[PDB]
């Protein structure tokens, strides 16, 4: 059984590693990485914190759970590698180092950033200090501005797909649903125009608006029903918005504009005085 490199522009490496012995039963992932801990898991598979056995660097490796069920299953999983290729390098985006397949399992090796914003909020156990929130909002807007300037829509912006790096910075990741101007999204963060089949970069700004609202108010977002509709009418529900500053509420209202034709872009938001460097 051979591991096959899933090639993409920007992989930084063209070759197996000297430690890989193809005559051994263990997988390339087993032979080439020291497994340190499991960062997360789900129906998609597992994400491990690893050290490369070749150069000792820290990486994050995600592997799918079950072998490819067929060509379409494989194409859907491999598309996440193509999306990383379309994103390219940016300081606020998770960099894909390399990807390969073995035994029908897909492996994605990225830079190690840290826990997801969802995990960080679970540990903090309250509304995040608003100064931390502004930094995450700005860093993810920088990421969104990079994607949107290239005609890319993330379509899955949420705390689980933002990852914290050192010194309070974060990076947008998990590009499995990214499309170049489509799969089922998370309805909690879904822009209203997506229901009517209208897809644009504006949908990411709305999703980030609800993402910031969630972490800054420690409130759980509704999957549907009347509460879902409350958040798509241009106003903020009054209970949890009490603690937000005038400036933060002001930005969130701009991001949650229901009409995508009128909704501010990532570049417009980053040019506001409140979002200055
Ligand atoms: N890079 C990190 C990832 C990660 C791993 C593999 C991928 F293909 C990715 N795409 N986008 C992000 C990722 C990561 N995944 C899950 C959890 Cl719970 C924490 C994580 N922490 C990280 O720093």
């Amino acid at each position: 059984l051979q591991p096959r490199r899933v090639s993409f522009r920007g992989e930084a490496s063209e070759t197996q590693s000297p430690g890989y012995d193809p005559s051994r039963p263990e997988s390339f992932f087993q032979q080439s990485f020291q497994r340190l801990s499991r960062l997360g898991h789900g129906s998609y598979g597992e994400v491990f914190k690893v050290r490369s056995k070749e150069d000792g660097r820290l990486y994050a490796v995600k592997r799918s759970m079950s072998p490819f069920r067929g060509p379409k299953d494989r194409a859907r999983k491999l598309a996440e590698v193509g999306s990383h290729e379309k994103v390219g390098q940016h300081p606020c985006c998770v960099r894909l180092e390399q990807a390969w397949e073995e035994g029908g399992i897909l492996y994605l090796q990225t830079e190690l950033c840290g826990p997801s914003l969802q995990q960080h909020c679970e540990a903090w156990g309250a509304s995040l200090p608003e100064a931390q929130v502004w930094g995450y909002l700005r860093d993810t807007l920088l990421a969104l501005a990079h994607l949107h300037s290239q005609g890319l829509v993330h379509l899955d912006v949420k705390p689980a797909n933002i990852f914290l790096g050192p010194r309070g910075r974060c990076k947008l990741g998990d590009f499995g649903l990214l499309v170049e101007l489509v799969q089922e999204g998370d309805p909690r963060y879904m822009a209203p125009e997506l229901l009517q089949g209208s897809y644009g970069t504006a949908a990411d700004v709305f999703s980030l608006g609800l993402t910031i609202l969630e972490v800054a108010c420690n409130m759980e977002l509704p999957h549907g029903g009347e509460g879902w509709q409350q958040l798509r009418q241009g106003y903020l529900p009054p209970e949890f918005t009490a603690g937000l500053s005038s400036e933060l509420r002001s930005v969130l209202v701009m991001m949650l504009e229901p009409d995508p034709k009128l909704r501010a872009t990532a570049e417009a938001l980053l040019a506001l005085p409140v979002l200055r460097q």
